[PDB]
């Protein structure tokens, strides 16, 4: 979903419900 940053996706803010 959108997308920028490095990733934003790997351990931390992996995740689609909540995050």
């Amino acid at each position: 979903s959108g997308t920028e940053a490095e990733t934003e996706n790997f351990v931390h803010p992996t995740g689609s419900s909540r995050s």
